């Protein structure tokens, strides 16, 4: 009656109490709840970016449009001119060459007190690299710089004979990239890259800025290579696909042949352009599980050089941002807060549970 | 005797610690212990703030200086020569204009491969404010720039005809403030903006901070408009209730008359000298729940302009710390640890209580 | 048999599983587990670094180099000249000299709107100190700036007459180092200091950022003064361990006498060398409980000044990154955990167990 009825009544509350609260609990756990852990990791060896140094886009290119002028057009149809039998649109885009032969890049890591700065040239020299904006120069940046004081640097130079026989540039574009993915280089150079004048000596210095996503499945994580694959992929082939036409331009890699019709160049570049531009949006791949974010400050030089074009890279700073989005809510804590609650709003433990299944078998 | 006597040490003892244990937790709950959760959120459409860009004070202004003394007066005796009936408080601080109508400020925000960066000018465009520092230009940076590259921002500029018909500016003062707090434009100008010269097209980069404050009892937070309310309330009538005066200058809002005699104008210049320095002492708010913290930093252009004045404002970096001081021990945690130390020093939980209550009434 | 059996596997079941999960706990609070914070904190009063300006090292220099080709010697042999009788390697490294006496550095805090900035040069004025660089100045910068404003920079300047009586120096050498460790200024200003010109007026902007260890039995961290002194100390000793002589350069603490002979001088340069150079693996000492890390990014400055060289510093930023790695398993924690884990595995408390103790008694 009285007695009974509220005794259920309590006992159903705790059960009713306890399973809203388990019930909330692993609702939690299938949703994985995330923070972030932000420290900074002091290396000795610091992972330099891979530079990529473009020209100006041709339309902002001073020498190539100047070519394009002799040869009687206006910057913007060059296009116009590739499938002239000899102008191959390879030496079309070999007209936008910027940089001659004696490009080399060393690598300042120490300051010694009686020589100087350790001048290693040993590194990994820069190849020639076509992209959107012109013919290149992607800077391998391989080998690891032994952090040792504030003067560690890569020096990218060119010496090209500056005499009056042609005018000559007036700024170029730079771009830090990461190792081996090829969609920023050939692509992302236009965009994402600085422009900076080759008229003086101009230096720069990089803060490396590392984000961690972990693997989680409504916001998955690819590796370093395979989002940089799939959006190479997704990039060529939609240029493919939203020009409607089967050709290529140098800036892509080799599937197909090199556009034997201006119109069919025309389609492909400007494809590139509206792809380039919204490529974010339009694909489907997340960003890595890691994500080095380079903050790029300027800063003065200590002396002149009579060089074409110079540039300093410092890493002054070897303390790098790490933050880490990490599994907060483990299936180890679901069951230590199911346990909790279970043995809080109730006297169920884990051994009163096989105690009741034991006399269940009597 | 021996039994019963430990038998009621152990039980008080056992009692008596979770008393201790569940007060210092309770104690812990009234004084909420605060952290701090810092993530970097990747935004496409970069919030700019808006910009105020003044000349540098009157006393170290160029041309309002030169037409002082032109009339016959030191850099410091203007306000000698406001009540006179022509110059007229207005047509003073009309004299240290350094910007002329043609001022116009532009949003490139995409890089292009054949056009170039996207000029888009019918964003906001600037108007002419009144501060301390003078007749001022603010930049009102309403849209939001949606961040596509490196290459994002909001260029300044103003193609003054420099003829010699007079001797022109030397530099200006730039500072970056939030959207709509009157209290920032108009007073702290002289104080927090950038001194840069105007001779070259110079540059700035900034990157975006963002402080959380939570609400809590014992150290609140006002929103984004209160405080400045607060702020500008507080200055303005300090101003008055210390300069024990009633009249205004241009840089207060329409309250009272333009201070129809100089030595009352000089009482409200000096008094706002003095309230500005030391506004965050004497006041009694406390900074929003949001705090901007803009890392303004310096760099080169890539492109000469013959522009009177030229700036550019970069806003290359979309990823931006997010500090967020939170609730770290809310009221169930104080609850289930409550639950934790008694069912750890004893035996009780919710249903042995309820249990008890029922045994109460019988 | 059957029942009782089974009872005791579950009940062995019971008890391995709560011994294994408090003997995990346990091993976990063994290897203390390590959690940052990262907060900012807003300080009117910012410490100002301990700026040592040194020119560039002796080869580099140019001045220094010029009197050594005036006696007629390479830029490399400035050594084979200091025990003749007169240039007393002191008056040799008194050659180095680049800053003359007139050297004073000023405090700018805040802007004022009607007299300016507020210039305060009763703050602790530079003094001339030795190092490997040669002779350079060290800047005590010992009172805190109040900070209030974006413009608050302490500006160090010399007007040393640049008369055509002998060539003139190109660049110096800035290093920002901590109040009063001795082993910075003297020995790690040829390698951590930016070698920034003096032909233009050049700016500074210092953001700190603070790192916090704490300390820990398997990586123990000493205060700011202890990692000074143990590494100063073993840099002198290995000099002389290194060099295996007995004799000081005057960068070297006045142990022992200023080596009377040219051989041991370049013994001890080149001990000197080779130690700074690797003294992070080499020795045995661990970072601080406190680590500054000065943010030093470059800018250009608001007016020109005829003084031989010029320098600010700005500390436009109040807000200081402060990581803290801390205690992140106490043990209060292990021993909670363990009480949590033996009464979900369990129906044992600190009630409980005292009662069977009492048991035991009779």
């Amino acid at each position: 009656r009285w007695q009974r009825a509220l005794w259920f009544a309590g006992v159903v509350f705790c059960f009713g109490i306890s399973a809203h609260q388990i019930a909330m609990h692993v609702l939690d756990y299938l949703s994985e709840p995330v923070a972030v852990r932000i420290d900074f990791v002091a290396q000795n060896e610091l992972r330099i970016p891979e530079i990529t140094v473009c020209p100006r886009i041709f339309q902002q290119n001073t020498i190539f449009t100047d070519m394009v002028e002799k040869q009687g057009i206006d910057k913007m149809k060059f296009l116009d001119l590739i499938d002239r039998p000899e102008y191959d649109i390879m030496a079309v885009w070999n007209l936008s060459r910027i940089f001659s032969d004696n490009v080399s890049c060393s690598a300042h890591e120490g300051s010694s007190i009686i020589s100087g700065s350790y001048v290693d040239p040993n590194m990994s020299q820069p190849h020639l690299v076509y992209t959107t904006s012109g013919q290149c120069i992607n800077i391998p940046a391989s080998r690891p710089l032994i952090y040792r004081g504030v003067n560690t640097f890569v020096r990218i130079t060119d010496s090209q004979p500056r005499n009056l026989d042609e005018v000559r540039p007036e700024a170029i574009q730079i771009y830090f990239h990461e190792h081996h993915h090829a969609h920023l280089s050939r692509y992302l150079t236009g965009l994402r890259g600085y422009i900076v004048p080759i008229a003086n000596p101009f230096a720069f210095s990089i803060r490396f800025t590392q984000i961690n996503y972990a693997n989680r499945t409504d916001s998955p994580c690819v590796d370093s290579e395979e989002y940089a694959a799939c959006v190479e992929d997704f990039i060529e082939q939609r240029i493919y696909e939203k020009a409607q036409v089967q050709c290529r331009l140098p800036y892509m890699r080799p599937k197909l042949p090199l556009c034997s019709t201006p119109t069919d160049a025309r389609k492909i570049f400007v494809a590139t352009d509206d792809v380039i531009q919204n490529f974010e949006k339009e694909s489907s791949c997340k960003r890595k599980c890691e994500e080095n974010l380079y903050i790029v400050e300027f800063m003065h030089l200590f002396e002149r050089s009579n060089i074409s074009i110079d540039m300093s890279v410092y890493f002054a700073y070897n303390y790098i941002q790490v933050a880490t989005e990490y599994l907060t809510y483990t299936l180890r804590g679901l069951l230590s807060d199911i346990g909790g609650v279970l043995g809080l709003f109730l006297g169920i433990c884990i051994l009163s549970v096989i105690e009741v299944f034991e006399v269940v078998i009597f």
